[PDB]
């Protein structure tokens, strides 16, 4: 029993983080076999960020002017190349705690684990997700940057984020392992705001079947709704709108409660016309969405209270 | 900015984690040097008694896909400790401590030996955590590190009929008045930790959250009535004191703080939120605070 906001353990993660410095900025690192992965702003002074021109930037650079440092130990640079948005820096030695993974580009709604790191030490895990305006709600301070996002399904370490920036309304923006920013943003300091964010659906309908799992109905009701009577009232609540795919992925917790999808839509429907009356639901006041379908069925119990 | 309930990174405790097989009982198992220690309860009581009857070939203790043999046994309060002949080359620098309530702590929750994830919270007042843990979770820790020096307070041993959780230090003490037994047990009523919600509104004032704000201040009598009233623990002059630096950092007196909290308590929210939360937060303490909002690495 119980419900938290869950992290994979990060100890294959640990292993890979080094500290990035390149004249007067530091920042971190991600050290995979001979390759170290840092957000390419590493280059630029704060004048620089304004309109940088990265390709000219670099070309200025030789490897010498790369100080990689993992733990106590100086790496030795030998090769550079950008890719997108992130800085591939080859080293002399392969990184012996290399874990097995794999780099994954996520869609809006996925969660991951963060590593918050600080020169290249890590300081804290917490858990996310990408929201659907494409920006994280972090909790990430200056010297963060290159600080990433995994997820560990079996021994492979699925590396899907990269640090890069904080917006001025304090969320904040990265990239996937291959320098793909996520969302409409850039690294370049100009005026960018996140879009409007709204609320993940498929997840809040996910965590409304871990409370019923765990032996919660109270916000259940004796009514259904079509697909969209459910969309054209979510929407008004900036909700995202639930498409067949979400219907479908929801089939498992479906099966498992014995409520059909459209039903707990309709339990969803309510809940937002009511409130919650001075009650919660997990031990939250509001509904969560930052839980999806996968995860609830990797922490609930697979037999419903 | 941001504010997370963040949790220790967990690398050098997984090196550490190991599956205990009793008979028909598999759980979790701490390997430190040559000592595998584990809940006494995976021999299940009188413990004395089943423990005459075991050896140590009974205890199968499992290090990744390494069998390692158990050369001695013995108990101590409510924990089992199994000397076994290969020393844990990951161990870390550690110390075993016992925490207090209201103090928070990490988590590696874990099953068969194998860490599944790692949550951050806090000892409830009535000795119990809100945790998340299923069948096989027994054996699982609870720590802090401070450095390179992991401090090992908490080890799972059972869950209660209300779906909270009870264990013990690393010396077998449990928190609470709690047995380690399958008997009828319950967890006494709970209070909020009125010093953790107090530095989580100086959090939220740090993060740009002034709504609550209010021109009054209160004496620690007075808000003492209110959060006796409202089932908060009492504030103490410690409390206070602990407050302090946040209470300079932000110009906001911890008595002035109160009077905020005061506010919330007799008139709630009001529709808003303090750092995305509709709830008064208690599982971050002071240093939590500190420590989030500086960037303490290790
Ligand atoms: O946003 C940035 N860094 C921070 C990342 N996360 C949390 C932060 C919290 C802070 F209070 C300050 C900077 C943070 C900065 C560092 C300065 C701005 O130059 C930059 C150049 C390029 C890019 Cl894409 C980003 C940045
Ligand atoms: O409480 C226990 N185990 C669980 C620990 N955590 C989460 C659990 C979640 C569950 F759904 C079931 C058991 C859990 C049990 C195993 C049965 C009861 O015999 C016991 C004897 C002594 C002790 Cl101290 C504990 C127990
Ligand atoms: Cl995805």
């Amino acid at each position: 029993s119980g419900f938290r906001k869950m992290a994979f353990p990060s100890g294959k993660v640990e292993g890979c983080m080094v500290q990035v410095t390149c004249g007067t900025t530091t920042l971190n690192g991600l050290w995979l076999d001979d390759v170290v992965y840092c957000p390419r702003h590493v280059i630029c002074t704060s004048e620089d960020m304004l309109n940088p021109n990265y390709e000219d930037l670099l070309i200025r650079k030789s490897n010498h002017n790369f100080l990689v440092q993992a733990g106590n130990v100086q790496l030795r640079v030998i090769g550079h190349s950008m890719q997108n948005c992130v800085l591939k820096l080859k080293v002399d030695t392969a990184n012996p705690k290399t874990p097995k993974y794999k780099f994954v580009r996520i869609q809006p709604g996925q969660t991951f684990s963060v590593l918050a790191c600080y020169n290249g030490s890590p300081s804290g895990v917490y858990q996310c997700a990408m929201r659907p305006n494409f920006t994280i709600k972090g909790s990430f301070l200056n010297g963060s940057c290159g600080s990433v996002g995994f997820n560990i399904d079996y021994d492979c370490v699925s590396f899907c984020y990269m640090h890069h920036m904080e917006l001025p309304t304090g969320v904040h923006a990265g990239t996937d392992l291959e320098g793909n920013f996520y969302g409409p943003f850039v690294d370049r300091q100009t005026a960018q705001a996140a879009g409007t964010d709204t609320t993940i659906t498929v997840n809040v309908l996910a965590w409304l079947y871990a409370a019923v799992i765990n032996g919660d109905r109270w916000f259940l009701n004796r009514f259904t709704t079509t697909l969209n009577d459910f969309n054209l009232v979510a929407m008004k609540y900036n909700y995202e709108p639930l498409t067949q795919d979400h219907v479908d992925i929801l089939g498992p917790l479906s099966a498992q409660t014995g409520i059909a999808v459209l039903d707990m839509c309709a339990s969803l429907k309510e809940l937002l016309q009511n409130g919650m009356n001075g009650r919660t639901i997990l031990g939250s006041a509001l509904l969560e969405d930052e839980f999806t379908p996968f995860d609830v069925v990797r922490q609930c119990s697979g037999v419903t209270f």
